[PDB]
């Protein structure tokens, strides 16, 4: 009955990840993403879905800025990515947004 949370890589939409409801799910470099990019730490973010409430909080995990909608996290912050936002994985590159499906 719950909604499930997909972080979909927006520029290549058919990369999706399922974000299960309020677990920590780690990503950044690696086959997941495809990104291999040597400034995105292979622990970039950490992702914790709220599927009721229609929001993912994410950590930054990584040193270098994970930002959304151009707007840096910092290491160890976390704040509240929503619907219509963009989350870029590291230096305002790899976007990601979060859709809520049934």
């Amino acid at each position: 009955m719950m909604r499930v949370c997909w972080l979909v890589r927006q520029d290549s939409r058919h990369q999706r990840i399922r974000l299960p409801h309020l677990e920590a799910v780690v990503i950044g470099r690696g086959p997941e993403t495809k990104i291999t990019d040597k400034k995105c730490s292979r622990q970039q973010v950490q992702l914790k879905a709220e599927c009721n409430k229609g929001y993912v909080k994410v950590k930054q995990v990584g040193v270098n800025p994970t930002s959304i909608d151009s707007v840096v996290i910092g290491k160890d912050q976390e704040v509240k990515l929503q619907p219509g936002q963009v989350l870029h994985m590291v230096n305002e590159l790899y976007p990601y947004i979060v859709e809520f499906e049934e």
